[PDB]
């Protein structure tokens, strides 16, 4: 599991719970290849996106459909998106933990990279 | 202005007006002692709370109360308040700003020194 | 000035300066479209990007090149950028007011809409 | 361990590993009795605070010793600590995590409240 997701939600003081994620890769074209999707589960964890064999250098993108999120919960919230974009594995394989913390007009995002 | 605290709502997405805020200095015996005080304005903001001459070294706390700013949306929070506290003009005089960004179960501060 | 752009320094404690910042705004094709651009002051703010005649119903994207900014500081920056996507007057004209907050390895941004 | 506390590292993408941590119990002459103390693990995490018979309602407050932390890696930063001050169990027993993310000049907190 060297890509996993974790998303609060800071009005409710709860994880966010069946938040979509969706993560791209920079093709050799420049567009964004679809490249892995997942909900967070009921601790607001999103695991098994991906593989040490299937996540290679490259730039990738992870976009956390928070609209929706808020929409459900009678909120109309002012992102369309919470998005990360960064190059991965550049200096060798490393373990990424993406957080997200949400609110209606906010949000934060905060990286964990580790070496295995 | 070398002190100001300004306030921000992360789930309406507005300055949070009205917030009490008050600053204390530490003391020689370890206890916080009342320095400045008052409102944030319609901006979020608090300005005058202190002057170049009053405000010298020290430890200051910023107490933010987000309680009472919730409790009049409606809306349940978390912490009883948010507090600040940071060593001032250790080095002579300074330009501050204290800003806090605040949800129910979160808040977020920063310091510009300027 | 219905839309402005502030970025600030988490790890220095200051406003960021000389940040570029480019807004797009989504086209038919679901292309973005360059909007406005332009890079923060001294203050880490960015004044004039639109005018309220512009500045229509749309979904629009905010692209701070934060990693640039880390990069002019010698420190290494996990994000290639920070990117805010949101709809704006949607319900007519409003004044909006995009903050980030950045560290190498983290940002924040907040709305405030007035 | 109805308590826990989790701090993680915003310049360098890492938990804030041997954070010291003081929890302090407003008394009933208002004063701040000792609670419970400990250092954040190579995870960030902190465990073991107190117990369920332990952590009765009351007001909490939990100080974060960063700037020791940030002095340790050659900073000088703004804050004297991160404190998260609520009131505990007024509904029944909770479990509470505090998540602290650091900076030099700037740390945001949130928490997540579960009912066991
Ligand atoms: O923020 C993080 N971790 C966390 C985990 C659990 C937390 O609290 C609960 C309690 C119960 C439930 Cl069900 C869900 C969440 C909280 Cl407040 C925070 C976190 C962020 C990054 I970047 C990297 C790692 I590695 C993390 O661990
Ligand atoms: O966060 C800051 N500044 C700011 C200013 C204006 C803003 O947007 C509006 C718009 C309309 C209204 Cl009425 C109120 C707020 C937002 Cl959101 C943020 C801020 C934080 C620090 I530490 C130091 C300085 I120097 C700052 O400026
Ligand atoms: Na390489
Ligand atoms: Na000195
Ligand atoms: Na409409
Ligand atoms: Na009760």
């Amino acid at each position: 599991c060297p890509l996993m997701v974790k998303v609060l939600d800071a009005v409710r003081g709860s994880p966010a719970i069946n938040v979509a994620v969706h993560v791209f890769r920079k093709a050799a074209d420049d567009t964004w290849e679809p490249f892995a999707s997942g909900k967070t589960s009921e601790s607001g964890e999103l695991h098994g996106l991906t593989t040490e064999e299937e996540f290679v250098e490259g730039i990738y993108k992870v976009e956390i459909d928070t609209k929706s999120y808020w929409k459900a919960l009678g909120i109309s919230p002012f992102h369309e998106h919470a998005e990360v974009v960064f190059t991965a594995n550049d200096s060798g394989p490393r373990r990424y933990t993406i957080a997200a913390l949400l609110s209606p007009y906010s949000y934060s995002t905060t990286a964990v990279v580790t070496n295995p």
